[PDB]
């Protein structure tokens, strides 16, 4: 039995305003800091401690992971920041509500992105100031592995090869992991890890700062999974 | 070539605040260590500075320090590495007694020896005291004969070096743009190793919190100058009270 804990990042500034966000690196707003000191004052209470943390390149997740290390006086762990937890890339959506985007592609176009699993929104230009290319974030990184837009598909396939390369060796190794990141690469690790299936991933609801916990077996199969709170 | 390194010491603690000896006691930073830390963040971006790694110890005072400087720059996501090698001098058995009662007490001289004899430590914690290290997670993958219940300055210095050697020289070789975010004394220690400066003479070096703190090295990692950053004048005036602490 090995557990690991994951948490979506509190209310970011976009997610207020009902905006698809992408890689755009917002901030918390003041609910967002909240419920991530309250996210880390319940993994405390609740007898939780982390040796080491995952989280992604953008601030939204990265500041959650603070106050739940603040939380615990857990400040001083290792951190991995990579950009393979970054939230989906939603390409020239980025930046969009909901009313923008219906009145730009017409509702039964986004009906289709919505549902399906692996026809993505349209992409950036390769020269757009929203593209990642310039960003230091993300310097080490080849070139043609850098999206423009993701289908939830493409959000899976980067985000998975961490879980061989980093989060299961590290939870085999007897390390309590913690893994702060944005709600589609959260999906993409818990349908992996619950078999979900391409049609019911899509619709899968994790909420803002909310310690998420899966109980695994030798194998790292999971028992059970739930929030605490 | 030159490189650049920076060393920053945390901003204002609670107990620098209370005038307590602190040493590995894991006190937090008060609103003016937030306030210069914050500052110094905005200084370095200012200035166009920017770091490829931070090292930093395992104490918060430190951490947070260099949180708001990574907070200020846009940095949040660079590799940073919380080392104990970089912890404050350990104060022994006078972690958490104020400084002017401690001298009331035990005279000037002696409070003085404790504070800044190179080479004679402050009274040492009792093993079994729960200020001692031993069950402290922060401690728990180094050897128990290595963690110390109190330290001198050349006791600091031994600890400190290692990292110094095996792990941040090589990076700044490296061309890595390094920040250290420290404590006094650790600072002092390695500071004493780049500038050679003396047993004797260390004893005055007087780094402000929460203050930039610019190291040129040339090829061989030997320093042209250091330098602080922002306003010169204020700088000055920080030096002349942690000089008369
Ligand atoms: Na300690």
């Amino acid at each position: 039995m090995y557990k690991l804990v994951l948490i979506r990042h509190g209310e970011s500034t976009w997610n207020k305003e009902n905006r698809f966000t992408g890689w755009v690196d917002v901030d918390l707003t003041e609910q967002g800091n909240r419920e991530a000191r309250q996210a880390g004052q319940l993994l405390k209470e609740a007898g939780y401690t982390f040796d080491i943390a995952y989280t992604s390149v953008l601030k939204r997740a990265i500041r959650t992971l603070w106050h739940v290390q603040d939380q615990m006086d857990l400040m001083y762990v290792p951190v991995v920041h990579s950009w393979r937890l970054n939230e989906r890339h939603y390409g020239a959506l980025s930046g969009l509500n909901k009313a923008e985007t219906a009145a730009k592609y017409g509702d039964e176009q986004v009906l289709v992105w919505r549902r399906s699993y692996d026809t993505p929104p349209p992409a950036l230009e390769p020269g757009d100031e929203r593209a990642p290319y310039a960003d230091p974030r993300y310097a080490k990184v080849p070139r043609e592995q850098l999206p423009l837009t993701e289908c939830l598909k493409d959000t899976v396939a980067r985000v998975l090869p961490l879980w061989n390369e980093s989060i299961a060796p590290a939870v085999k190794a007897g390390k309590q992991v913690l893994i702060a990141a944005h709600g589609n690469s959260l999906r993409a690790l818990i349908k992996y890890l619950d078999g979900i299936s391409d049609a019911d991933i899509v619709g899968l609801n994790i909420p803002n700062g909310v310690p998420l916990v899966y109980e695994l077996d030798e194998s790292l199969t999971p028992i059970r999974h739930y929030y605490l709170g």
